[PDB]
């Protein structure tokens, strides 16, 4: 059977199933409804930055169609919806004046979700820093972001927290640090060689540090001011792709572990244990900021659950650790990516070149967090795969590779849960085909097809697979 034995009965009682979008990727109305620009508006409007010079001005127009989309997710038997609030839709300048029209949109969305029995899981931030804050403060390079983010978070808790009980602060701070400040391919386009300036060996670490301090400050505000009345929870969303040693050699096993530490440990060791991973301290040395004891105690325990975005896996080959002149966060790992093992690729690729279909990576990541970090509460906050551009409607809808992807990855998640992993929920990226950052509209991640000419929605086979799997 096409469900492969999966159903709600195959997962723990009260396990949460949802779909995911983010504000810039789906809302549209980017320069309307009072919204101020984000760093992604400026970036996407610059020729050459995004495939086809496309942008999120209109995107899927969820802003005007949200009741259609909520009706659809309910019809597909989902329990929850993960979405984000655009900071610059609430505060066009990032601080100061509130855009009441923006507040009204999120109130309307939240209220309709609840009316339809869908639980809102709300991200405060999903790459979309208000442009005014980048220009005035230097964005995530500035420790003042903790104060600025906390004041924004405070407003959201006050305004929506009587209804919203499941929050996340950030989405994939590793990717902001890596692409924004190491490689310089996402805004603010900083790197050692970059026109905008930068330093690939130092800035990624400063940025990650400020995300951690900002998360901790916002959670301290929630706990001290809002939690007693509202009785909700706040977590953070981290990307984790699996790393598997190429061989059982000491050197290859060490490489795979180094990669895990530089990838997920970078955030999880602070959040769970109150310190950066030892290997990062040892290799990055004075380029890695030091938490004061007080800061470390604020960061430790500051996530009520850990959101993991899980997509893929890589083989890692080792090498003798060397003394080297620092060049970048990426080079600091001292690991060697390799394509294959025993003559076989790790898996076939989806449309995105980085996305190898490797269902056992889901088990790898979840089991690893269980065993290393004291089995914290984890929510799989994204998992999915993409189709290419230029297909026909019918070709998009017959998404048999995505059906197989979800069946296989969910079977591997189930394996980890059955072995005792404390996973509370699972969210598919994405509800809808949408604006996929540098790929623009050339990458289709949705379980629902969006025609970008007419904006019509059409559920794909994978949407009906979920409807069947999730029937109550
Ligand atoms: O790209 C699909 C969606 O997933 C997100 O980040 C991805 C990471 O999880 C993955 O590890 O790396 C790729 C490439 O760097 C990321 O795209 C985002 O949260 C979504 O916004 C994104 O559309
Ligand atoms: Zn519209």
């Amino acid at each position: 059977n096409w469900l492969g034995g999966l159903s709600r009965a195959a997962f723990p009682k009260r396990f949460v199933f949802g779909t995911v979008t983010s504000a810039y990727q789906v809302e549209g109305m980017a320069a309307s409804g009072g919204r101020g620009p984000s760093i992604w508006d400026a970036f996407a409007h610059t020729p050459g930055n995004v495939a086809g010079n496309q942008n999120g001005d209109v995107a899927t127009d969820q802003y005007h169609r949200y009741k259609e989309d909520v009706n659809l997710m309910k019809s597909l038997n989902f329990d929850a919806y993960r979405f984000s609030i655009s900071w610059s839709r609430i505060f066009p300048d990032g601080e100061g004046r509130v855009n009441q029209e923006g507040v009204a949109y999120y109130n309307n969305l939240i209220n309709y979700l609840l009316q339809k029995g869908i639980t809102p899981y709300v991200n405060l931030y999903h790459y979309d820093l208000p442009l005014a804050l980048e220009k005035k403060y230097g964005g995530w390079l500035n420790a003042k972001m903790a104060d600025l983010f906390t004041e924004y978070a405070d407003f959201c808790f006050k305004t929506f927290g009587n209804r919203v009980k499941h929050w996340f602060t950030f989405n994939q701070p590793r990717i902001v640090a890596l692409l924004g400040y190491d490689q310089g391919t996402n805004p603010p386009k900083r790197c050692t060689k970059c026109a905008a300036g930068g330093n690939s060996a130092t800035e990624p670490y400063i940025v990650a540090h400020n995300f951690l301090l900002s998360h901790a400050a916002a959670v301290a505000r929630y706990r001290t001011k809002y939690q007693a009345a509202q009785q909700g929870k706040v977590g953070i969303v981290l990307d984790f792709n699996w790393y598997e040693a190429l061989s059982n050699s000491t050197e290859d096993q060490a490489a795979a572990q180094r990669a895990r530490d530089f990838h997920i440990g970078w955030y999880l060791d602070p959040l769970i244990n109150g310190h950066y991973p030892q290997i990062m301290q040892d290799l990055v040395k004075d380029r890695l900021p030091k938490f004061t004891p007080e800061q470390a105690r604020l960061v430790k325990g500051s996530a009520d659950y850990i959101g993991i975005n899980q997509y893929t896996a890589s083989y890692m080959k080792g090498q003798q650790l060397m003394q080297q002149t620092p060049t970048s966060y990426s080079a600091d790992w001292q690991v060697t990516y390799v394509f294959a093992k025993n003559g076989k690729p790790i898996g076939p690729q989806a449309n995105s070149n980085w996305l190898y279909i490797v269902p056992w990576g889901m088990y790898g990541c979840v089991n690893y967090i269980k065993q290393k970090y004291g089995n914290p509460t984890v929510v799989i906050t994204e998992n999915g795969m993409d189709q290419p551009a230029n297909l026909s409607r019918d070709q998009y809808l017959r998404d048999t590779t995505r059906v197989h992807f979800y069946r296989s990855y969910l079977t591997q998640l189930k394996k980890a849960i059955d072995e005792g992993a404390n996973v509370a929920g699972y969210f598919a990226w994405s509800l809808l085909d949408n604006f996929e950052w540098l790929s623009g509209y050339t990458s289709k991640f949705g379980i629902v097809y969006v025609d970008f000419n007419t904006l019509e929605r059409h559920p794909k086979a994978s949407a009906y697979w979920f409807r069947d799997m999730l029937k109550h």
